[PDB]
This record gives structure tokens, sequence and C-alpha cells, in this order.
């Protein structure tokens, strides 16, 4: 089997990608974020407190004939962002651009933080990082991906994340004219439970390429690029008047500045991020201060090649007994 889904940016920042995602039966259609990083399905749903539902779309499994509860199942799951969100599990039917998982664990939300709240455009998370981190108690559940890998023609899947416009994932096959020349594979450390892979380097603009191991994790849940602080002041000191902000969180440069491109290496192969990818706009309305797309990772713990730079690429997802990375331009 396969599945074909298209992922839309949720605002005009892509800040974040949605994904409709079929779940019961008859079908109640959510839209999710597809999330490499991390390894539960949650959405919002009747159990949600409702003072922290505010414009999503819900889950209801009492409408759903396909549901079950997963007695005595609990979640909770706490993001690198702050945010959170808890509940209880259902199993029930999951579609996903035409490809069908039953019995997959749902898990619902009884309590989201408020940046959940907030957000009115996604009605939850699917995870599709290793099943090794998904949070569910006492007994660990499997991913989408995870019970689909079985029943596919091949066992992966692909992020192909649009610059300002829509984009696909796909399951189960490599759509060979969505990218350009050749995909360049690299070794993957489930250790973590990411998706996670050393980059061979990187350049600013038309600059050489510095060669130097980057390990960090492709997740498609990240908006931004975070990288080692050397790695990031190298890039922001190219852009005139660029600086490292303690009171907004990160670097900002002049909202007038023309940024440059920024390079990664996957093996001998480089992916280039326009400089345009790099702009997230104003700190504020209005403001002339302009929030950068490359920020340091030195307050994380790992390196994160998140939206900014996975979707400048073709983005395989092998998941075979020994998974890879596949990287190509588009």
């Amino acid at each position: 089997s396969t599945g074909s889904a298209t992922t839309t940016p949720i605002d005009s920042l892509d800040d974040a990608y949605i994904t409709p995602v079929q779940i019961g039966t008859p079908a109640q259609t959510l839209n999710l974020d597809f999330d490499t990083g991390s390894s539960d399905l949650w959405v919002f749903s009747s159990e949600t407190t409702a003072s922290e539902v505010d414009g999503q779309t819900i889950y209801t499994p009492s409408k759903s004939t396909t549901a079950k509860l997963l007695s005595g199942a609990t979640w909770s799951i706490s993001y690198g962002d702050g945010s959170s969100s808890s509940g209880d599990v259902y199993t029930d039917t999951v579609s996903v651009g035409g490809l069908t998982v039953t019995g997959q664990a749902v898990e619902s939300a009884k309590k989201v933080s408020s940046s959940f709240t907030e957000d009115s455009t996604i009605d939850g998370l699917l995870g599709l990082a290793f099943s090794t981190l998904n949070t569910v108690s006492p007994t660990q559940q499997k991913t989408f991906f995870d019970n689909a890998k079985a029943s596919l023609d091949s066992p992966v899947f692909t992020a192909d994340l649009g610059y300002h416009a829509p984009g696909t994932y796909n399951f189960g096959f490599i759509d060979t004219t969505a990218y350009t020349g050749s995909i360049t594979y690299t070794a993957v450390s489930t250790k973590q439970g990411f998706w996670e892979w050393t980059s061979t380097g990187y350049a600013v603009g038309s600059g050489t390429f510095k060669s130097t191991s980057i390990d960090g994790i492709a997740d498609t849940g990240t908006t931004l690029l975070y990288l080692p602080a050397t790695v990031v002041s190298a890039y922001w000191a190219q852009v005139s008047g660029a600086k490292s902000s303690s009171s907004v969180g990160g670097y900002v440069f002049p909202c007038s500045a023309t940024l440059p491109s920024f390079t990664f290496g996957v093996g001998s192969a480089r992916i280039v991020i326009p400089g345009d990818y790099i702009d997230f706009g104003p700190i504020s309305t209005g403001s002339s201060s302009c929030f950068g797309g490359i920020q340091s990772s030195a307050g994380i713990g790992i390196n994160i090649f998140g939206d900014v730079a996975l979707k400048a690429a073709f983005v395989v997802f092998n998941g075979a007994t020994t998974p890879t990375l596949g990287f190509a331009s588009k």
C-alpha cells in the first residue's frame, strides 16, 4: 500500500504545517501537525477541558463505531518549546492520504497547554519519530508509520515541505518526480529515539564550505534551524545589524536586510537554504526588527534540522531494518 497527503502551512511564515487525517468510522477529519521529532498521535477531543479548546476540530470517540477505549492507558508529553498535553487513549481506524491503519492508538487530550489552545489551526500531532519515545503508559504504543510499515510497498515516508506553499507527505514510495538530481543517504542513530544524523558541514552565502561534523535531528515539528553557537554566529555576522537579543530570545536582524543563503552538507552533497527561508518577519506587529530562522542550539542540548532546513529538500525517512535518511535538492 501507499498514502499521499498534502501538507499546508498554518500561516504566512510557515510556522508549522497541517495535514488532514481521517480518524474513526464515519471519518472525522482533523488537521494534524506531522512531527518527526515525537512519537505520539494525540488530538483535541470531546474530552478536552472546554476552556482549553478555542476553534480546533475535535475527535469524539463516542461517535466512532470503531473506537475502543484502551483501558488503563494514559499519556503525557512535554515538547522542547515548553508546551504539553495529556489524556487517555483509544484505538481506532486512522487514514492518511488513502493509507489506512486499524487499531492505531489515538491519544485523546484531556488537558493541553496554552500554546496549543491559542493555535486554532492545529487539531493535534501525529508523531513520526521512533516508537521508543511514545509516552503511553503502562503499555507503550506504536506510531502510525510503525503500524503501517509492513503493509507499505517500501518501508519509507517522505517529507516535501513547501516554502510559503503546500507540500506533500508520502508513505510507502519515493516520488522520483518530486526532486532534482539524486538522493544522498546518510546514517541514522536511533539511540535517542530521533531521526538523528551527522551533517558534514556548512557554508554561509557564497562562502567556502566548512567541513565539520554536526550531529542533529530531522524534525518536521520544529519551525527553525538550531545549530551550534559558532555556526550561528558565523551566519549572522554576514548580516549588517544582526544581533542576538536576550530580550527577544534569539538573533534578530533589520527587516530591510537581504539574507544570505545557508548550505548544509549531507555526505558529499549540499542542500542550499535560500536566504528568504530564514526570514521569520517582525518580532512584533509593525516592528522593523525581524526574527531569524537560524538560531543557536546551545540551550537545547541537541541540534535541530527543523522546517527551515527540511523545506529546502526532499527528505526520505527510510524505516528499513537499519534506518537511514535521504536528502535531495528540489
